[PDB]
């Protein structure tokens, strides 16, 4: 399927949280209480602000998966934030079928979050986790599952639109 | 998860069905064209309608899947004509995370269809094609993929409510 169809059948932030059980329900909420409380650093909600084009955000995620309940959580937040911006969320199955020929993936690690214009052209890709926590080792992942890195999720995506033109 | 919270977040057929590609959907609709032409053999109808208690049918299934789209057109077909029983499906992804160890299995093939009673105890399951298709070679697979044992999922299901008391 074409990256429109995809995103089409993809579900939006809210459902996908509905279909989860009441303890991934509560895991999400609390990454999102962590953003409503804190918020987000002055430079970044101003490059969020600075969104002025439509971006559509093929998601491959589950929500048993913690690793998606962290970073979906912030990604909500900035498009609720920044509504130029729409998530819609496949499974990680349907995302093993389709996308890992054109993608060049043997495994998909979930969130697969690929980012795309207007007219679904593919300008890059967030996976799994944030580029810093990546680089990183196990301190830097425990603060992240702690829900520390919430705001290098957002910051990721909004460099690979920044980084297109 | 308990199998009763798997059962409420898994979603029913025509949900499922309805977060399909066009092109899935359209599989789905063929193979319940077959049923609702052909119907059903008489000593398979009457077994169905001798099924008097409620049981539920705990499915991992995914709509890309033409297994999926094959048996469970078949399996909705009987619960339709049969309404003590019914079925939620839940993702490939997280039968992989939550039902592996329960059912000692390194793998999910699906469609993986678990039977349960009322108090959702396990009778058995049915994994990824009908026992008769199993057992077969390239010849009975060929006819199977192209519709012609829908008759033996619903079979190897009753087959398994029949077994347990």
């Amino acid at each position: 399927a074409s990256y429109a169809e995809l995103f089409d059948i993809g579900e939006d932030f809210a459902a996908f949280v509905g279909h989860g059980l009441a303890t991934e329900q509560g895991a999400v909420a609390r990454f999102r209480q962590k953003l409503e409380s804190n918020g987000l650093p002055s430079a970044l909600t101003e490059r969020l602000q600075r969104i002025e084009r439509r971006y559509r955000l093929l998601v491959a995620g589950e929500m048993w998966c913690p690793d998606c309940q962290i970073n979906l959580a912030a990604l909500d937040f900035a498009q609720r934030l920044q509504p130029n911006i729409e998530l819609a969320i496949i499974s990680k199955g349907r995302a093993e079928d389709d996308l890992r020929q054109r993608l060049a993936l043997e495994r998909i690690a979930i969130p697969l979050v690929l980012v795309l214009d207007e007219e679904f052209n593919l300008l890059g890709r967030f996976v799994e986790r944030p580029q810093a926590v990546l680089d990183g080792g196990w301190f830097d992942i425990t603060a992240y599952l702690w829900g520390g890195h919430l705001e290098h999720a957002i910051g990721d995506v909004l460099a690979i639109i920044e980084g297109a033109a």
